[PDB]
């Protein structure tokens, strides 16, 4: 099993999930505990005055979400509570935070009992980014990163001698990396680090490009966009293996092509994708949503035979690139060869966890597993 293996697998759950029509609700219940050593409930906010509070009270309190994902340390999950995420992090409120001491130990007790309260194992913090606010390195003052590392040790200070975990979600992103983070600091006191190996490309670069590549590709416009280079990068700042997490996506970048006629990577792009019918976010689609494109609806897909990162698919003017179990398995052995602490995914409700596509019940997340226990790499 995960739980007795070298490995975590840790799995992000979101409570936005419940929102979906038909297949696509998720509810706590949904979680597989054969497939996740550790749970992160997505997420927690910060308030306005300054304290953790619960981001949608109708879930998290009256429908007791956080209870129902707690429930899964009964298997001997490790189950935690996620503070912030890109929603969360529009503006400068993390900031102010970080940047007063008076603040950093206000919210610290608070917090510390609000896990106690609900009986969260640990605090993930995934304010993105310190410095570079929504990856916007003009934003945020360079004091941030000090900030942000002396919240980490005042949280530290209090969760480790209770026996509570205390993690961070990070940028892939070398500038962001230098700029916000104090990664000796993180990766002394922090439990794991997930790394967010991921959204390396999108519709903000207007051209197409993979969510998630591997390795380098000659056509890249940088050496550093890639998991390779991100995953070494934090271990050349001072992170240990041990500490690392590497994120995986369950989803995929979709794009609007300036032109049906050309479909290839790098290619002009007008706007993110058309929105899904489940998680309705032009620019996202579900992995369950991509595949179901390309069994039923007769999506063209591209796969690389180096194996430097996943497919994409395209139809007309929609193309989406995404990590098939192909890919994933690629990913999990490299995981293994460099000694990492294990994988990360973001999110259970966008793996195909009801076999919408006939490849079986959560198609990604079981490849991850069976990788990760498979002793040859
Ligand atoms: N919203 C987002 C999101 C996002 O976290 N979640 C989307 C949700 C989540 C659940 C359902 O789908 C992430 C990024 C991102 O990693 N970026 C990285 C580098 C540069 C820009 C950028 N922008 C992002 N944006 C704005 C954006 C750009 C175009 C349209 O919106
Ligand atoms: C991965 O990164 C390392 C260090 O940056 C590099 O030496 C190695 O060649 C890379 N692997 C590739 C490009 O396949």
């Amino acid at each position: 099993s995960l739980l007795n293996s070298r490995y975590k697998l840790v799995c992000y759950y979101t409570n936005w999930s419940w929102y979906r029509p038909g297949i696509g609700k998720y509810s706590p219940e949904d979680i597989d505990p054969s497939l996740c050593t550790h749970i992160v409930y997505g997420f927690a906010v910060l308030g306005n005055d300054g304290l953790m509070t619960a981001h949608d009270t109708w879930s998290d309190y009256d429908n007791r979400f956080y209870e129902r994902v707690v429930e899964y340390k009964r298997y001997g999950i490790k189950v935690s509570l996620a503070l912030g995420g890109w929603n969360d992090s529009a503006g400068d409120k993390y900031s102010k935070l970080v940047n007063d001491p008076a603040a950093r130990a206000k919210f610290v007790q608070h917090a510390v009992a609000f896990l106690e309260k609900y009986g969260f194992d640990g605090l993930d913090l995934d304010w993105e980014y310190p410095k570079c606010w929504q990856v916007d390195c003009s934003k945020g003052p360079d004091s941030d990163k000090q900030g942000f590392a002396d919240l980490v040790h005042e949280l530290s200070a209090v969760l480790k001698p209770k026996g509570l975990l205390l993690s961070a979600a990070v940028s892939p992103n070398k500038m962001v990396i230098d700029a916000g983070y104090d990664v000796p600091v993180l990766a002394r006191l922090l439990d794991w680090i997930a790394v967010m190996t991921y959204d390396y490309h999108g519709q903000w670069d207007k051209k197409t490009g993979h969510v998630a590549p591997l390795y380098y590709h000659p056509d890249d416009d940088t050496t550093y966009f890639n998991a390779n280079y991100t995953i070494h990068y934090w271990m050349e700042k001072g992170t240990p293996a041990s500490k690392i997490v590497m994120g995986m996506p369950m989803y995929g970048q979709s794009f609007t092509i300036e032109n049906r006629g050309i479909h290839g990577l790098n290619i002009p792009v007008s706007d993110g994708g058309e929105p899904g019918e489940y998680t309705r976010a032009k620019g996202f689609l579900a992995y369950y949503e991509i595949c179901d494109r390309i069994r039923n609806s007769g999506w063209t897909v591209v796969k690389d035979p180096y194996q430097r990162m996943g497919p994409y698919a395209y139809k007309g003017n929609q193309w989406v690139s995404f990590d098939d179990v192909e890919i994933i398995k690629k990913k999990v052995n490299f995981i293994k060869s460099l000694n990492l602490g294990g994988g990360m995914i973001w999110a259970l409700d966008l793996d195909d966890y009801r076999n919408r596509c006939g490849q079986g019940k959560h198609p990604l997340l079981n490849a991850i597993k069976t990788e990760l226990l498979n002793p040859k790499i």
